[PDB]
């Protein structure tokens, strides 16, 4: 193969080889998204938005940071793994709002390889039991990116990048054509 998929890649650096998970300073968080279509759209153009309190969290904590990172650890709702890490690059601008992200990882990692590692902020539950905009501590997030990191992984979202394009396509035309029978 897809072009549009061919001119993601050459445009950034997915999975890189070498990749710090050893932090020195940061902040990490957990997204918890709604679908897969959410996480296709937001590779693509780089940008995320959550809910309202999501965005208030997220844009408080990078406005605090600018002093190192903060980290995206991406889980469909229901899905039974994550699906990759993305820096977050802007505060929010007031899907509701916006901010700017960079993907970093994109590559499906099933919870059963993190789930040992717990929350002690989110009364000790496993990280893979996290809701949407839950902070990882930082000693845990970096046993979290290094899991990720190393993780011989064995599909992507990048495998459907065609059929998340048809979908988003033809719901675009079934929109308009709605919209039209209302107007």
């Amino acid at each position: 193969s897809h072009p549009v998929l061919e001119k993601l890649k050459a445009a950034h650096s997915y999975n890189p080889k070498e990749f710090e998970w050893n932090l020195k300073s940061g902040r990490v968080f957990i997204i918890k998204s709604y679908s897969e279509d959410d996480i296709h759209r937001s590779i693509k153009y780089s940008i995320w938005c959550s809910t309202e309190h999501g965005n208030k969290r997220l844009d408080s904590a990078f406005r605090c940071m600018s002093k190192g990172p903060v980290y995206l650890l991406f889980s469909v709702n229901g899905s039974g793994h994550f699906c990759g890490v993305a820096e977050m690059k802007s505060p929010v601008d007031y899907w509701k709002g916006k901010f700017d992200v960079q993907w970093i990882f994109v590559k499906d990692v099933p919870n059963n390889q993190l789930r040992h590692i717990r929350l002690e902020n989110n009364d000790n539950k496993p990280v893979t039991n996290s809701r949407d905009t839950q902070e990882v501590p930082l000693e845990k997030a970096k046993q979290v990116l290094k899991i990720i990191s190393s993780y011989k992984h064995t599909t992507s979202i990048f495998d459907d990048f065609a059929h998340y394009e048809k979908r988003q396509e033809e719901e675009e035309v079934v929109r308009k054509e709605r919209q039209s029978r209302n107007k």
